[PDB]
C-alpha cells in the first residue's frame, strides 16, 4: 500500500503545515501537524475543555462506529515551545492520503496549552518519529508510521515541504518526480527516539564550506533551523544590522536586508536554503525588525533541522530495520 496526501502552511510565514487526516467511521477530517520530532497523534475532540478549543475541528468518538475507550490509557506531552497537551486514548481508524491503519491510537485531548487553542488552524499532532517517544501509559502506543509499515510498498515516508506553497507526504514510496540530482543518504541515530544524522558543515552565502560534523534531528513540527551558536552568529555576521536580541528572543535583521543563503551538508552533498527562506518578517506587525530564521540552539541541548531546511529539500525517512535519512535538492 502507499498513501500521499498535500501538506499547506497554515500562515504566509510557513510557520507550521497541515494536513487532512480521516479519522473513524464515518470519517471525521482534522488537519493535523504532522511532526517528525515527536510520536504521539493527539487531537482536538468532544473531551477537550471547552474554554481551550477556539475554532478547531474536534474528534468525536462517539460518531465513530470504530472508535473504542483503549481503557486506563493516558498521555501526557510537553514540546520544546512549552506548549502541552493531555488526555485519554482511543484506537479508531485512522487514513492519510489513501492509506489506511486500524487499530490506530487516536489520542483524545482533555487539556490543551494555550499555545494550541489559540492557533484554530491546527486540529492536532500527528508524530512520525521512533514509537520510544510516544507518551501514552501504561501501555506504550505506537505511531501511524509503524502500524502502517509492514503493509507499505517500501518502508518509508517522505517530506517535501514548500515554501509559501503547499507540499506533499508520500507513504510507501519515493516520488522520482519530486527531485532534482540524486538522493544522498545518511545514518540515523535512534537513541533519543528521533530522526538524529550528523551534517557534514556548512557554508554561508557564496562563502567556502566549513567542514564540520553537526548532530541535530529533522524535525517537521519544528518552524526554525536551530544550530551551534558559532555557525548562527557566522550567518548573521554576514547581514548589516543583525543582532541577537534578549527582548524578542533571537537574532534580528533589518527588514530592508537582502539575506544569504545557508548551505548545510549531507554527506558529500549539499543542500543550499535561499536567503528568503530565512526571512519571518517584522517581530510585530508594522516593524522594520524582522525575525531571522536560523537560530541559537544552545539553550535547546538539541539541534533541530526544522521547516526552514527540510522545505529546501525532497527528505526521506527511511524506517527500514537500519533507519536513514535521504536528502535531495527539488
Amino acid at each position: 500500500s502507499t498513501g500521499s496526501a498535500t501538506t499547506t502552511p497554515i500562515d504566509s510565514l510557513d510557520d507550521a503545515y497541515i494536513t487532512p487526516v480521516q479519522i473513524g467511521t464515518p470519517a471525521q477530517t482534522l488537519n493535523l501537524d504532522f511532526d517528525t520530532g515527536s510520536s504521539d497523534l493527539w487531537v482536538f475532540s468532544s473531551e477537550t475543555t471547552a474554554s481551550e478549543v477556539d475554532g478547531q475541528t474536534i474528534y468525536t468518538p462517539s460518531k465513530s462506529t470504530t472508535a473504542k475507550l483503549l481503557s486506563g490509557a493516558t498521555w501526557s506531552i510537553s514540546y520544546g515551545d512549552g506548549s502541552s497537551s493531555s488526555g485519554d486514548v482511543y484506537t479508531d481508524t485512522v487514513s492519510v492520503g489513501g492509506l489506511t491503519v486500524t487499530g490506530q491510537a487516536v489520542e483524545s485531548a482533555k487539556k490543551v496549552s494555550s499555545s494550541f487553542t489559540e492557533d484554530s488552524t491546527i486540529d492536532g499532532l500527528l508524530g512520525l518519529a521512533f514509537s520510544t517517544l510516544n507518551t501514552v501509559s501504561p501501555t506504550q502506543q505506537k505511531t501511524f508510521f509503524d502500524n502502517a509499515k509492514a503493509s507499505l510498498d517500501s518502508p518509508v515516508f517522505t517530506a517535501d515541504l514548500g515554501y509559501h506553497a503547499p507540499g506533499t507526504y508520500n507513504f510507501g514510496f519515493i516520488d522520482t518526480t519530486a527531485y532534482t540530482g540524486s538522493i544522498t543518504y545518511t545514518a540515523v541515530s535512534t537513541k533519543q527516539g528521533f530522526w538524529e544524522w550528523t551534517s557534514t558543515g556548512y557554508a554561508v552565502g557564496s562563502g567556502t564550506f566549513k567542514s564540520t560534523s553537526i548532530d541535530g534531528i529533522a524535525d517537521t513540527g519544528t518552524t526554525l533551523l536551530y544550530l551551534p551558536a558559532t555557525v548562527v552568529s557566522a550567518y548573521w555576521a554576514q547581514v548589516s544590522g543583525a543582532k541577537s536580541s534578549s527582548s524578542v528572543g533571537g537574532y534580528v535583521f533589518p527588514c530592508s536586508a537582502t539575506l544569504p543563503s545557508f548551505t548545510f551538508g549531507v554527506g558529500s552533498a549539499r543542500i543550499v536554503i535561499p536567503g528568503d527562506y530565512i526571512d519571518f518578517g517584522p517581530i510585530s506587525t508594522g516593524s522594520s525588525s524582522c525575525f531571522g530564521g536560523i537560530q541559537s540552539s544552545a539553550g535547546i541541548g538539541i539541534n533541530i533541522f526544522g521547516d526552514v531546511a527540510l522545505k529546501a529539500a525532497f527528505v526521506v525517512f527511511n524506517g527500514a530495520t537500519t533507519p536513514t535519512l535521504g536528502f535531495a535538492s527539488k
